[PDB]
Formats: C-alpha cells, structure tokens, sequence
C-alpha cells in the first residue's frame, strides 16, 4: 500500500495472509485475501499460477504483523486450491484472477470467528457501488515501488473507484481492460495498492453493508498518475463461485 495508514486486524477482520513454504524451511509472504466463509478464503490465481501446490501455503486469519505473531490469531493449512481454469494474462491486463482457497486447522475445523476474524460479505449479481464512490484496500504490499521488502504492518489506504469509460481512454489501460474489472485510484495519485497486495480485497459500503468488491489484480507500477489500480470485479464471478464452494 503506497500511503495509506498503518491499522490492525481488528479493523480488517476478514483479511487473510498467505504464505509458502520452502523446501528449506523459510516461510515467505506470497499475498493477501478475504474470509468470505467460515472454510473459505477468496485471493487472486496470479498469486499460486506457478506453484499450484496446496500443501505448501499457510493461511493466517486474525494476523497484523508480517513476521510476528498476534494473540488470537488462527494458522491454517489449505484442504483444496481451486485456480480459475481461463486464468491468463496480456501485456498489462490479467484475466479472471480469482481464486478459492478451502481453508482447514490441524484438528480439522475452519474459522472460529471472533473480534479479530469475520467473514465479508459477497456483493449481489451485477450490483456493484456507483463509479466516485469511495473503497477501502487492505494488504502487506510495498510502500514505494523502489523498496525490495514489505512492511512489517498491516496498512490500509482509501480510493474512489472509477468508470469503465474513464478507465478504458487511451492514456490510462485503453481496451485492455474489460468489464470483469474495477479500476479505483486516489483522485490525487498519491495512495493506491502496489506489488505484494495482491489478491487483498477492495471494500466498499454498499447500502450500509461492508462488500467484497474487488480482488487486488494488476496496474501499471503504483501510484502512478493515469494508472488506476484494476481489480477483479467479485460481482461477475458469483456464478464461478458459488459452483467451486459446494462440494
Ligand atoms: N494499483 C496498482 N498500481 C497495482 C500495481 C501492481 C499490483 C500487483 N500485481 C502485479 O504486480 C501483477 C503481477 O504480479 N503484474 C502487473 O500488474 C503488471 C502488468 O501485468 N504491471 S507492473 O509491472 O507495472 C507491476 C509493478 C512492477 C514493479 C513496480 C510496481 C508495479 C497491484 C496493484
């Protein structure tokens, strides 16, 4: 997250950390995602597209720090990785990157919820907040595009999303992005979310309810004028996951 604020899990309980194991022993941080069930948690396919092997991520639930430990917080293993199958990605653009990770405890059980994690809630088939309306991003990702490492606390940063006409002109992504994508930016260009926020969830107030409106996807570096960050648009993927969640 480039600007932004430094906040806790308890204002973002429904964030999940990731991670991958290595055949050494370190563990690193891969990307964010989103508790949308007590079993579930939904990122982004860009994220584990090269290395689709279940066994070797962790999921954390109820976590604000990076490489320490937070009371409360839930270590889980993932049971199944479902990867959307027409995942690709162009020059900039990334399509269908969504992803379902069944989450599960040693002893078996999934997410208990408490003060520090929630699950979000899912928008409704092709009802997505107006284009101006203001959204949350949460995530673990650089604060500047020159650093090398991430910051060891969970940010946070507030963006507007923006039109499909506004985002498709030739001097912001022109047609590569399509209307299964939501781009949302600072008015100013000065906060937006940035490599290692990846698959973290875009939130909005829709109604007076807290919905899981977009999934961190892609954007041309971070925080750049005219390059609006571009998110996986939830509200076109229900039909694929509600079909994935089953059984
Ligand atoms: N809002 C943003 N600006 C933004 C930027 C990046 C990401 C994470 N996703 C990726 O990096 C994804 C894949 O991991 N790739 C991209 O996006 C590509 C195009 O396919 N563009 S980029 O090379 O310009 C990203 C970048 C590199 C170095 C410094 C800053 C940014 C998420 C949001």
């Amino acid at each position: 997250i480039i600007g932004g604020e430094f906040t806790t899990i308890e204002n973002q309980p429904w964030f999940a950390a990731i991670y991958r194991r290595h055949r050494g022993g370190s563990v690193t941080y891969v990307c964010g995602g989103s508790l949308i069930s007590p079993c579930w948690v939904i990122s982004a396919t860009h994220c584990f597209i090269d290395y689709p092997k279940k066994e070797d991520y962790i999921v954390y639930l109820g976590r604000s720090r990076l490489n320490s430990n937070t009371q409360g917080e839930m270590k889980f293993e993932v049971e199944n990785l479902i990867l959307h199958k027409d995942y690709s990605a162009d020059t900039l653009a990334h399509h269908n990157d969504i992803a379902l990770l069944k989450i599960r405890s040693k002893e078996g059980r999934c997410a208990q919820p408490s003060r520090t994690i929630q699950t979000i809630s899912l928008p409704s088939m092709y009802n997505d907040p107006q284009f101006g309306t203001s959204c949350e991003i949460t995530g673990f990702g650089k604060e500047n595009s020159t650093d090398y490492l991430y910051p060891e606390q969970l940010k946070m940063t507030v963006v507007k999303l923006i039109s499909h006409r506004e985002c498709q002109q030739p001097h912001y992504y022109g047609s590569e992005v399509t209307t299964k994508m939501l781009c949302a930016a600072d008015p100013q260009w000065k906060t937006d979310s940035c490599q290692g926020d990846s698959g973290g969830p875009l939130v909005c107030s829709l109604q007076g309810r807290m919905t899981l409106t977009g999934i961190v996807s892609w954007g041309r570096g971070c925080a750049l004028k005219d390059k609006p960050g571009v998110y996986t648009r939830v509200s076109h993927f229900l039909p694929w996951i509600r079909s994935h969640t089953k059984e």
